[PDB]
């Protein structure tokens, strides 16, 4: 019966370029949150963004190469790059057959896609690069990657919008444990900071607006939240089989216990006042991990901040832990590093794992007024230490009442 | 230990609007390739497609929600309800939780994408629809669907290019066998017929040109071969728990019993002329199924009728089979239906399953003068009656070296 644990991390942020820089942020209560620059945002309600600072691929990626992909992809690979690194793994013929991907993103390639359209509506189809296809697709970060690596075992890649990187990872893991994988590097990345991505969720009435602020725009719970706030970046795991990783000597983060999902069957858009999607997420994760609500002692919230969203979690919240409600923690790191969409998950998976490794647990920054009729603990404003916690849950939600909870659970 | 049954099919393909229609069309040899007339396609180097004659959904979906969906969603929205509807399932309080969806797709809403980027190059983001992100994103069909009928067991969406519907079938099987759901409605849906997939598969010089012949255009292994061809479709099959299908007297197709996956590690747009790749998938069903190559009495071919790519998949076969290599039918569905991408695997699976329903095997259609140094019976020009076939295999495989095979049983 295999177990699957971590032996790998990397990371994009909008608050840092590494795992280590981007958790000293986040328990730091940074904002990694600010105005656009790479587009005339003055016609555009939204005029900032997540976005991540300075990067640089040269030693990577080659600029002929780079020509080939996506900033998304782009993202996605370096991320994959220091997990694989991390990890200390090494490819042999051997190897191979029994290490693989599974990485997605919710939108993909919209920078090139947006380019591409652009090109040949002023030139004809003569105009469309001959990358087109495979510089913009949602696969592109699982193939490049296992190129690179030399990896020949299974590699897919699950687009479920927001919720993306916990799918990734979820699934990563069943392949592991059904024995089709030993290894495999998964979750997301994703840039969506562009006019299309922007006007997008702005044209549904999805962005915040609080332009004056942008790091006071992004406030999971508050009273004043006025939608999600739009973040770039990229978060990998190496999950690797318990027996594979000890015969190795791996340094192991912790070990992946539960994986749940739901599907709400409600709205396209937004999910029931009630919660009851993300209710039977977070309860099919508990069964899977053989464990009680009472044992979590950390949620690291899907917490958009959009006015509908953080409601309904809050509530599917109480519904699963009922007593313990108020003594588990919850936060929403989005307060921070904003919405990294199929990127979510896969980044706040990482800082489920790193608060286990760490007994911190990192703040809900802007929660100035809570929502009137919450009894719950949201870690508002500092981070806060921790004591013998166990277990950490991560949730991530999606349009078209797609759901999934991961649970990790110490060494 | 739980085995997964098909029992619930529907297919919108270029040969049909149905499942017995299709199969009919393919078993006559016709073809679904045809000149594009939706565009202007003086500028396009290829001027066909598959496309899906007269597609009406008015009874499906009310012109009101058709205008939130592009014609790839719409697709595989009919597509399921036809699956679902076949199955004769009844959604009910209890079931609700136990049924979900696995439906992903290649490109996903590349029409709605233009649109909505021709609306902002020509008036501003003030012309974006409101619909943009959930009107295009690839994990909309599962979206719909599971609102539609109520499911709220797991729903997913894999966008692993080509190799899509295999991978969607393939794991939606393994969430049933897991135990994560009773039922699950999966395949794709692909709709890429437009400027940018003709255009952009068209600067990757992967399309076929013989625009005066486009019906002898998809040749798969014949020597005049010049690139796949593209089609328009939507493939979707119930899959269900063995006993659970039993309890409820379902008219079971078939038998999901083996699937395997692969990386090829070589090239983002091309495989190994060794197929290697290919080889390991196959390789894995095999495996998984716990059967050997021999019991295999067809299998249906990714065979895209790409110089490149047809030679090794070939090469594969050759290297699975060996002895058998000449005494299993081997065949392209392609060669009338055109590529279907994310949906090629979802409709071929079907075919599968039918092949061994009706022990008719369909023929691979204009292959004239096969590539020399071929061995295998790629069942040319007419369909063949076959005996005892108990096992048929279906190969898809995808950009980023991404491949996936699943095998079906007979009962
Ligand atoms: C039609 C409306 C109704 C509207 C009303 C109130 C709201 O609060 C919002 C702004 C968002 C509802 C929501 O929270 N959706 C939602 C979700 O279901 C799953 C994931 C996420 C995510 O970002 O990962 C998410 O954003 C909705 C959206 C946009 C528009 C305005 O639908
Ligand atoms: C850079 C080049 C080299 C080139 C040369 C010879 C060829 O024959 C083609 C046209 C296609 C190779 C190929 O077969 N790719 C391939 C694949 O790996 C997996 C799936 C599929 C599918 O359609 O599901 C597929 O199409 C390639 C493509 C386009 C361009 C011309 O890459």
């Amino acid at each position: 019966k295999r177990r699957v644990v971590v032996t790998g991390l990397g990371m994009l942020s909008p608050v840092g370029n590494t795992v280590e820089s981007t958790w000293k942020a986040l328990l730091a209560g940074q904002s990694g949150i600010s105005l656009i620059d790479h587009f005339d945002t003055s016609a555009y309600a939204t005029k900032f963004a997540g976005l991540v600072k300075d990067f640089n691929c040269e030693d990577i990626i080659s600029r002929k190469e780079q020509r080939k992909m996506d900033a998304f992809i782009q993202y996605g690979i370096v991320a994959g790059v220091q997990a694989m690194q991390d990890s200390g793994l090494e490819i042999t013929e051997e190897n191979a057959t029994r290490i693989g991907a599974a990485i997605g993103s919710g939108i993909g390639g919209l920078g090139l896609i947006e380019e591409n359209h652009t090109s040949l509506m002023n030139g004809g189809p003569r105009k469309i690069s001959p990358f087109f296809v495979p510089s913009t697709i949602v696969n592109m970060v699982a193939g490049h990657l296992t190129i690179m690596y030399g990896l020949r075992g299974p590699s897919i890649s699950i687009a479920t919008a927001q919720t993306s990187g916990v799918h990734n990872i979820g699934h990563a893991a069943r392949i592991i444990a059904y024995g089709d994988a030993d290894v495999m590097v998964a979750g997301g990345a994703e840039k969506a900071s562009t006019p299309l991505g922007v006007g997008g969720f702005g044209a549904a009435r999805a962005l915040s607006t609080r332009n004056d602020n942008p790091q006071a725009a992004s406030r999971p719970w508050d009273k004043e939240r006025d939608g999600f706030v739009l973040g770039d970046g990229a978060g990998m795991l190496v999950l690797e089989e318990y027996e594979h990783a000890k015969k190795r000597g791996a340094k192991i983060y912790a070990e992946l216990v539960g994986f749940g999902m739901s599907s709400d069957a409600y709205h396209m858009t937004s999910p029931p006042e009630n919660g009851a999607g993300a209710a039977l997420a977070m309860a099919n994760a508990l069964r899977d991990a053989g464990i009680e609500a009472s044992q979590i002692g950390y949620v690291n919230a899907h917490g958009t901040s959009t006015p509908a969203g953080d409601k309904a979690e809050a509530q599917a919240v109480k519904t699963i832990f009922g007593e313990a409600a108020s003594r588990v923690l919850v936060s929403s790191t989005k307060s921070m590093t904003g919405h990294l969409l199929g990127a979510a998950g896969a980044v706040e998976s990482i800082y489920s794992i790193l608060a286990l490794r760490d007994q911190a647990v990192p703040p809900t920054i802007n929660l100035d007024n809570p929502d009137e009729g919450c009894d719950l603990d949201f870690v508002p404003h500092e981070a806060r230490q921790v004591s013998g916690m166990e277990y950490t849950l991560c949730n991530s939600f999606g349009f078209g009442g797609t759901n999934g909870s991961l649970i990790f659970k110490k060494i």
